[PDB]
């Protein structure tokens, strides 16, 4: 069987270690991360196809004060150590989970979506639609008696590659200018993560500039750019990414 | 930013004033339609890409006695003046808001639905699904926090060109007809509107034989072919036209 | 008006009879089963287009004891006599119901679904996405005021393929199996039941056997491949098939 390292990552408290748990049983080791002592959770899990090392992540609202937790499952998900991510996400809080979903979506992870506590979303009386959700995203989605694991295995087999989707509207000149900030950027990284970066590092994310390497004394000059085609910069960014998550919800919810 | 004019239509009673004002504010002006007293609203607002001047169509239940509402939304509609619609539309009433919506997508008129009231279908308790909604129609679908509004703005400037359905499932020999219709048409009328314009002829529509030209005295021997063919034909066609309402309701509704 | 045999076919009392008095009222007669004194109702309606021979076939839960009642849905299934089947699927008994049907899709016969007895459903307090299920199935999906009726026949007309979606997950070495078997078949059968059938034998479906033909004995060494390979071959099958019809049941319902 193949092997495949899935990342496992999510908002606290949205029943993170419980999927892992389930999907790992026994075949779990603890470490830590490298050169810290934050507690690094490993396990192995075998789906038809492949073998799963599965690497359970910090838990975090957000990519981009800083954290610890924060630096780690950010660091980890741009490191391409992960050939895929198991995005768990709690139906009872479904728009502040999607913020860290959509980010990445447009950084282009292969991605499928665990759709929890679907218990609770009920008796709140709330339903999303699955696989509207799942055409919205661009990625398979799995509402979790051991059936949504089995869904989910057959899912991380099946799944190669997220649908483009251009999720945000963004603003013409600020495209422009990620674009022009993300040439200045390490072959290293692929593609739609450079567009990613040149847009955090337009929303005034700090922690981004030590990814952007080349990149960081040009956001001054890009502010040169916008200044002139608009503005309100960092203010349309966080818009549109809550306009985006907001039409989603009320189209599936 | 770019213009774009969008014409504003709907049922009367279905929240199209109320759309218009949230949308336009203050930056609104009343003036009359050419050559009548009935009063023409239009506004302007902006959206991430267009400045959209808005036009405030009559009510109406219908494109196809007469009356200058009606006569109104449908020289206009068929001016091309309007490079896209916002077709506001009644959740609770769903089934007979869909008949004017029917008649903008065969059309082809590039649309955007503003699907409302949504408070009343809950309490009446129904439930639209949105983007089956949207798959069944072509066109984007918003539900209206002014989070709708902000929704409804970026699907304007997302949304190109309705996909071709063929939504309406005709007798052959009615289609034969509408096209050899349509080709003593104009050649200042799109092509879908000329078919449109075929069928309306066919099933009695008195009105459109205004706006066929050439197309007048050929309804007769186009009666003609449809008497040995079938026949039925005003019949067939509202038919069609209600089977397609009716089962895209029970399939979202 | 063009002919067209369709077969109607579902589960015992899941609503099979009463849809077929529906659609061809009066117009039906009564024989037997070539060789039997099993009854074989045969009738015609008309659609838009066609003239609808319709055959009710007997009611069966699997087209894989043995029974009659069976082998003649199977047999007549395999035998192309049907352009299309028509499958009366009953939306309160939707999971047991979906394993036929399932059946149905990986032969590739084009094939509606007729999704009934809503009302049980309501009260019983299920509700099924009739277009996400179509989306899963890869055929068209219509709830039966005569209405569903309308609708079910303009899709008989429009409907002429369906999708092929690879709806079960199967292990390579399984599937590499089946089209070994596949290849000792008849030129007779087309390529999707030629794999159904493949898959069918490593299942322990003892009569597929006598459809296989030169592919009889070719199961042992088959069972040679998959020990090596693999294994629990009835074992992986089985609960593909059911990993399958669970997972759309809960993505839909
Ligand atoms: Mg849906």
């Amino acid at each position: 069987m193949q092997k495949l390292t899935v990342g496992l990552i999510g908002n606290p408290n949205s029943g993170k270690t419980t999927l892992f748990n389930q999907l790992t049983g026994a075949r779990q080791r603890v470490g830590n991360w490298a050169g810290v002592t934050v507690e690094r959770k490993e396990g192995i899990f075998a789906t038809t196809d492949h073998q799963v090392t599965l690497v359970d992540l910090p838990g975090t609202y957000s990519l981009t004060q800083t954290s610890l937790d924060e630096q780690i499952a950010c660091h980890y998900i741009l490191s391409g150590d992960a050939d895929m991510l198991i995005n768990v996400v709690d139906a009872s809080n479904l728009e502040r989970n999607l913020y860290l979903t959509l980010q990445l979506l447009e950084l282009g992870i292969p991605c499928v979506v665990a759709l929890n506590m679907l218990d609770i979303a009920e008796k709140q009386q709330v339903r999303i639609d699955i696989d509207a959700l799942a055409a919205r995203l661009g990625c398979p989605v799995i509402p979790l008696r051991g059936r949504g694991i089995e869904a989910l295995k057959i899912a991380l087999d099946r799944h190669q590659a997220n649908s483009d989707l251009e999720l945000v509207h963004y603003p013409q000149p600020l495209l422009r200018e990620a674009d022009l900030l993300a040439q200045q950027m390490s072959a290293q990284i692929p593609p739609r993560q450079r567009r990613w970066l040149g847009l955090q590092m337009l929303e005034g994310d700090i922690y981004s500039r030590a990814y952007a390497g080349d990149a960081a004394d040009k956001l001054d000059i890009a502010l040169a750019n916008l200044s002139d085609e608009i503005d309100d910069p960092a203010l349309h960014i966080a818009d549109a990414r809550y306009q985006t998550i907001a039409a989603i919800c009320d189209a599936v919810s």
